[PDB]
């Protein structure tokens, strides 16, 4: 085999679309034109992002935005079919300014999907809007719900798909039916608010977009690598937050399922998910960044990884120091901690005294700049080839990536992802995986087979002992037995039995 | 409000049979031996045991002939003319009728199984209760599986309904009919129940705590059987209770329950502390009025946390009575066990036992040098430092295990009621040490705290604290945006405040 999905997110900020040029990068830097009839077919969706839903708890466009403007952006997305007939230009409802906990519309994602009648009304919206724009399905961004919120958001995701199947039919579209997917949280700190949910969630969709970077920023103490696929041991390791979801597991298999400290990477995240049951690898698709974070004020001695900086955190950036050497880009958006692959690229090019190197734990890239202290983590063509084995390895369903706007021109980001899972003239069958750290917890939604003798009453065991009972394989914590498996506190169920 | 005083009395069936209140051969501890001035210092007997039969009812053994019963219950209910504050309850259950692999397990697993067995167990249980003369129903169920527990609830609050009815029936507002249970004072068979505690202790008027048998020969090693605090140079145990069906986060659980930990008497009163809904004046601790022997210990520290010997089968499987002078050991055939009265003989016939003291556990101990013998038990001593705890601790008094162990002159009954209410004794500069305490901490017992009320809208840094509906709660991570009880970023730490 099955085609893995190659999923772009292609963000383009509202005062871009009201000015829409195919002509002028200085107004839009990453203009629909460049994704040529060849780009077209090497992604399966393209999520235009983002749309929102407003005080009426309808999905809506921001009222800022020129409604014809819109429609000619969507439609030059949606003319790329002509190109490749597997493309669906879906649209994602959300991203970290609309739906964040103190974002603009924060209280309308909440409010949208309290009750039947909410759910009703929102999930018609986005199917109103999907139809009136010529979209081929939904993604919802809501960063993020939590706890209380998420059995509301469970059925109105359940809602959504209702109707959207109903669309397919009454459209005759069963050779491309209409899709729902949700991007969500890739570190556990985020994670932690809907994760023992996930089965529910899950359910009604085709995909779930892990955001698998942004695991390392400014905002942490110590540099990192946002988007490590391993761990290195000389790395950060941060508590394991999903400890604390609401799972009612017992204190031994929530340490079990959740090692901690841990290495915060895209490993973790991806077998974080797989450990619950009812998550099918199938529809997992893990995301990668288009673009690098920036610290300054780094220790040299490791190339700037895992040292103290001095880098401002806050949104926006207060100062007008624009530090990271070489990028202009950082100059036009005012802030040097975010750079698009684009730009790095360049800098590499510009001879400003950057060293790429490479952490052959983590898999990944990035750039060292002794003379001002600087430090940059990003992805590149090499990095991904090792996250495309993983996800063929782990049978995932495929990657999706924010965000298309951020590759070079010539498209070497996603021409890299494409080859490496169709290219016949690729071959990745002797790439090396590393000795970096795996993510090492188990959970009892994914117990591995298991062989015991029968649980025999009358016998005193304990302390490790195994044993086969009610289809599961039991081991003793403590004390010795006058206990059925399962009867008392003092069996773990650490197997499945065959 | 004074301290309760309950003290279990068993007397086996034989001895009911055999009634004498002359001859200690027979009946080692008659009735006859509790004179009106030890009567003043009980407020609680509990007379024991009474089981559950097949009829699945509350009664007595069937080997009891009931004349004979019956003339004990009343020698008993007649010491009542000398205290009238004095509670002559009955015990149901018991270590021999209902263990797991009692004589009579089945019946109180299917006593408790149905509202019509339930409201007909209860009913027995009040109709023995009038028709003997008894005072109260105390049930020693030792113990109900967790699947058996909601049904064990619901048995209590029916006995605690048709009581309370009794009492108003029978004008008894001035000594109401009480219910009480005898609780695991260790963890491991706490946590069969652990998590419904509030349930199980609210039709209650205490939950009399078995703080004893800690330590015995079926541990690998030597160790005090009721310690008052922990000994970092003794064992320590799993903590089974973070293993309870709480639903609480790690955090949570780490902080309550920490592993491995000294099981102790301290342990069991703070782990029921740490629960909502567990009142402190309900809880009883419960000291033993008997020791149990160790043979085959290595010397070195008394005797104190080392292999051992002795088998822990139950029947002591030979007619090696090795317990050096103790006759009773010998006339019930097990030297692992003897009562303080028989101990005090011990000591004093000079038999090589030397008396030692662990200032930590604040525990006695005798240790005999020459066959390598090891013995735990409680005397007068450590009495004091657990009714300073009591009071300190706010709990609601003492029962022991139990009153036919006492000496003749009745010394620990004594002991508790003088620490508890002699006008002479002072404990008011008694050092309780610095024994190890139990360090965990539950949403039943946190610590009066202050702290800025939450706001709305505001985002929060790792570990800071604020106050939001009556609690103080801190953040286990940065960058947090949300409200406590509405977000797992927040902890539950401190109270009002």
């Amino acid at each position: 085999s099955t085609r893995k999905a190659v999923i772009g997110y292609y963000f383009i900020p509202t005062n871009q679309i009201n000015n829409y040029t195919e002509t002028d990068t200085s107004v839009v830097p990453f203009p629909v034109s460049n994704i040529t009839p060849a780009k077209a077919k090497q992604l399966t969706h393209i999520n235009f992002s983002f749309l929102d839903i407003n005080s009426n708890l309808e999905c809506a466009w921001d009222p800022a935005t020129n409604d014809a403007k819109a429609r000619d952006v969507v439609n030059r997305l949606t003319a790329l079919k002509a190109h490749n007939p597997s493309l669906r230009i879906m649209f994602s409802i959300g991203g970290w300014y609309y739906s964040n906990d103190l974002g603009v519309s924060h209280a309308n994602y909440v409010n949208a999907v309290k009750t039947p009648a909410s759910r009703a009304k929102f999930a018609q919206s986005c199917v109103r809007i999907m139809k009136d724009y010529g979209f081929d399905g939904v993604d919802i961004n809501w960063e993020y719900p939590q706890a209380a919120e998420v059995d509301g958001f469970i059925a109105a995701l359940q809602e959504i798909r209702t109707l959207l199947n109903q669309q397919t039919i009454t459209d005759g579209r069963q050779a491309l039916p209409y899709q729902l997917t949700i991007a969500g949280a890739g570190g556990a700190f985020f994670l932690s608010r809907y994760y023992s949910k996930l089965a529910q969630i899950v359910a009604p969709l085709d995909y779930i977009n892990l955001m698998t970077y942004d695991l390392a920023g400014p905002w942490e103490k110590v540099t990192n690598h946002q988007a490590a696929l391993f761990g290195d041991a000389a790395g950060p390791t941060f508590y394991n937050a999903l400890r604390e979801a609401n799972l009612g597991w017992s204190w031994e298999e929530l340490t079990r399922a959740f090692p901690s400290p841990f290495s915060l990477t895209v490993d973790a995240a991806v077998q974080q998910h797989l450990m619950m049951e009812g998550v099918p690898s199938a529809k997992i698709v893990m995301g990668v960044p288009f673009y690098g974070r920036a610290f300054k004020g780094v220790s040299g001695g490791n190339g700037g990884q895992y040292s103290s900086h001095s880098t401002p955190g806050e949104d926006p950036y207060p100062s007008t120091d624009y530090w990271l050497v070489g990028c202009e880009e950082c100059v036009r958006d005012k802030d040097p901690r975010i750079a698009s692959y684009r730009q790095l690229e360049q800098m590499l090019q510009g001879n400003y005294g950057y060293q790429r190197l490479w952490n052959d734990k983590t898999k990944t890239p990035y750039l060292y700049h002794a003379q001002n202290g600087l430090f940059v983590t990003y992805d590149d063509a090499e990095s991904f080839k090792y996250k495309a084995k993983y996800i063929k390895q782990q049978q995932l369903g495929g990657v999706m990536f924010w965000h298309l706007g951020q590759d070079n021109r010539n498209g070497d980001l996603l021409a890299a992802l494409d080859r490496y899972f169709n290219a016949a003239d690729y071959d990745d069958s002797q790439l090396d995986m590393g000795t970096g750290l795996r993510y090492t917890g188990v959970g009892p939604g994914n117990l591995p087979i298991m062989t015991a003798p029968a649980y025999v009453p009358g016998t005193t065991y304990a302390q490790g002992a195994l044993v086969s009972y009610q289809g599961y394989v039991w081991q003793t914590k403590w004390g010795y037995i006058t206990s059925a498996p399962g009867s008392d506190s003092a069996w773990l169920k650490v197997g499945r039995v065959r």
